[PDB]
């Protein structure tokens, strides 16, 4: 239904990259229906793709608590905090990534520039 | 409205290649107006686009059978059975549709191609 | 709620060139929220952009009535007029645009090829 619709329509503008109309979109999308794992995570990347990382963690950290079982929400929990440079964060998020997804090779990657950083 | 919302938010996604949120768009909009003819055609498009010919197929006669008259759908179904190598059946629709618009080429083209198969 | 779903649809398919789709969506926000200034504004922009002058003037007349300080909108206003030849009253409007954004260099621009066409 409305929220949905509200849904599909934050996905199809964040792909074509007017993040902004995502957000906006979203955010219709959760005052629906609030405890939507899937929209929070994805209102987070959304914020992620503009540089807000303060607010794509906050939004990241709302989905996990919702569903912890997001492998790729604990990947990009831990791009935020390697972007800002808290790289012991980062370190532990990929790592909890890598428990839940061993195949993501990009959270592999990052987990070695987090720990060859932090020194 | 809402589905007119949501037949539009299809549109929207079809139009720039996002035929997975078109198929859930039209899906919403046919939820709510089973009877739209013009979503089951375009829900059919949106799984020829992805190769799905079977399922493009189905929603194909469901929208001829809402609209029988609508030559366009009866070309695409041609164009269905025509890209699984079903030329007799391409052949039938594509004739329904020239027998119904005369003009419009491309059916004329594909016709021609299949009775050469 | 709706409304707004129907706003973010049009801008998202204004601003990918889609502007059928965006008539359909303005047109719907509108009819649940017909004091929105700027959904009455877009959808003049929509019909400018596909060529259709005199829906394009009606819709800036009404969202002029209900936003008088939109200089680019009085701008547009103008542009619909010179485009349908109605070249009195694009001068009319690109020098209202001008009083409230004298920075408009397109108005200027326009506001004399105007004057040209009219001797």
């Amino acid at each position: 239904e409305e929220a949905e619709l509200a849904y599909l329509l934050g996905e199809l503008a964040y792909k074509l990259g007017e993040y902004r109309i995502a957000i906006r979109a979203y955010r219709i999308a959760l005052k629906r229906d609030p405890n939507n794992a899937e929209a929070w995570y994805n209102l987070g990347n959304a914020y992620y793709k503009q540089g807000d990382y303060d607010e794509a963690i906050e939004y990241y950290q709302k989905a996990l608590e919702l569903d912890p079982n997001n492998a790729e929400a604990w990947y990009n929990l831990g791009n935020a905090y390697y972007k800002q440079g808290d790289y012991d964060e980062a370190i532990e998020y990929y790592q909890k990534a890598l428990e839940l997804d061993p195949n993501n090779a990009e959270a592999k990657q990052n987990l070695g520039n987090a720990k060859q950083k932090q020194g």
